[PDB]
């Protein structure tokens, strides 16, 4: 698809057999998830953004399904206010910026 | 120009007679930028990101050309730590998410 910006990018995913809604976010180099139930082993890390830093469970090889193009690399999960897909997964995608 | 994501997505900007480097974000509603003088009154206001909130100057009607692209819109000006440009400005220089 070619979407424009009027409205924020949110696109419905599907990761660890659940359905969410998230923002294609070009200025996010990684992937983060709010609070969810993800199978397997992790690594603390933190993450800064606007307000600060947040701690956040690292998650590798996760699987996601962003608009039905499968992807698979780092998930991080810990309290951000939205889904955020990043870099690492819309380069997988074949997502670009046009103008 | 068509911009692949495998690296941030920086661009030049030049706004009120300065030349900076900013982040095309998609995953932001508006556009912050660092510190910096800019010329007319502002309003105070507060955003909120990853790691909570910060407090920033509004400022409306603002000149930015971005990659040699005129718009005119609000800018926030506060202690984010990357230069974003915000889906406020993006869809005013036609930029589109495609995959
Ligand atoms: C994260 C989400 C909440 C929206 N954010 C936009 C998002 O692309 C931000 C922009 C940003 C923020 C800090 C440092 C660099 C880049 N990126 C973002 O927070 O991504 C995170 C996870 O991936 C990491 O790489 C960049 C830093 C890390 S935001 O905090 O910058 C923001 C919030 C409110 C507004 C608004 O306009 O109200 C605008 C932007």
């Amino acid at each position: 698809p070619q979407i424009t910006l009027w409205q924020r990018p949110l696109v419905t995913i599907k990761i660890g057999g659940q359905l969410k809604e998230a923002l294609l976010d070009t200025g996010a180099d990684d992937t983060v998830l709010e609070e969810m139930s993800l199978p397997g082993r992790w690594k603390p890390k933190m993450i800064g953004g606007i307000g600060g830093f947040i701690k956040v469970r690292q998650y590798d090889q996760i699987l996601i399904e962003i608009c039905g193009h499968k992807a698979i690399g780092t998930v991080l999960v810990g309290p951000t206010p939205v889904n955020i897909i990043g870099r690492n997964l819309l380069t997988q995608i074949g997502c670009t910026l046009n103008f």
